[PDB]
């Protein structure tokens, strides 16, 4: 199918981080304010007052080679819902921008009220907090515009160390692509992605392996 992308990092607990969202073995892991994995899936999101659960820093993209990367995204898929997309993995083939022709496999770990139809909001530290700002409470805040985040690669140099790799990826593998278009199909989640979130759908084994 065809989709549109944006970029984000708001530090909030991901929506597929709650139990009862989808038919999975366990929800996506959340972390404490110091980027360390916690196991209380009922823990209050850090984007809410008195919350303690934030997005883990390892739920960020990385390059496997110059034409292939792995990562995560907040999704809104037409005709579906959180029960259908939480923890599902999708292979995106970019169709526009400087990354046209490259592919990336992402695991869907959340969604947003502002997402349109077939809209993938890629997890990218420095890509913009958007509606909620959980990074201020978590560690003091991230630089950049509310929507769109930072604009230069050297601005990644002052990020908390755990968020640096994801920040640099944006300018390195991704070439600072500005909301590139893509084609997508559902795939079985690579073991590398489930190792970071802990979350695998019961129906994962029905889709093609990458
Ligand atoms: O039902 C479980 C718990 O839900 C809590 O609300 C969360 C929503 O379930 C979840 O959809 C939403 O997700 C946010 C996400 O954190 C944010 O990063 C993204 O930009 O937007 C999403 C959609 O708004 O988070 C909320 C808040 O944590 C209830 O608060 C809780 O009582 C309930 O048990
Ligand atoms: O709301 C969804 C997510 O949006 C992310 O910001 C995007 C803006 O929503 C999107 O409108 C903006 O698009 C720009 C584009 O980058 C710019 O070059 C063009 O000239 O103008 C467009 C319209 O303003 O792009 C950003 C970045 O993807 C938020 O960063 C994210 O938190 C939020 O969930």
């Amino acid at each position: 199918a065809d989709g549109r992308s944006t970029r984000y990092w708001n530090c909030c607990k991901p929506s597929c981080g709650w139990a009862k969202k989808a038919p999975v073995n366990q929800p996506v892991f959340s972390c404490n304010a110091n980027f360390q994995r916690i196991t209380d899936f009922d823990a209050k999101s850090g984007c809410e007052p008195g919350g303690v659960a934030y997005s883990c820093a390892d739920q960020t993209p990385w390059a496997v080679n110059d034409d292939f990367a792995l990562g995560f995204a907040a999704t809104s898929i037409a005709g579906s819902n959180e029960a259908g997309w939480c923890c599902a993995c999708y292979e995106l083939t970019f169709t526009s921008g400087p990354v046209a022709g490259k592919k990336m496999v992402v695991q869907s770990t959340s969604t947003g009220g502002d997402l349109g139809s077939n809209h993938f909001d890629l997890n990218i530290p420095g890509g913009g907090v958007g509606i909620f700002d959980g990074c201020t409470p978590q560690f003091g805040g991230l630089p950049g515009q509310r929507y769109g985040g930072i604009s230069s690669r050297n601005e990644c140099d002052r990020f908390p160390d755990a968020l640096k790799p994801g920040c640099y990826w944006r300018f390195d593998w991704f070439k600072n692509a500005d909301n590139p278009s893509f084609s997508f199909r559902q795939v079985q989640c690579p073991a590398e992605l489930v190792a970071r979130t802990g979350c695998r759908r019961n129906d994962d084994g029905n889709f093609p392996a990458v």
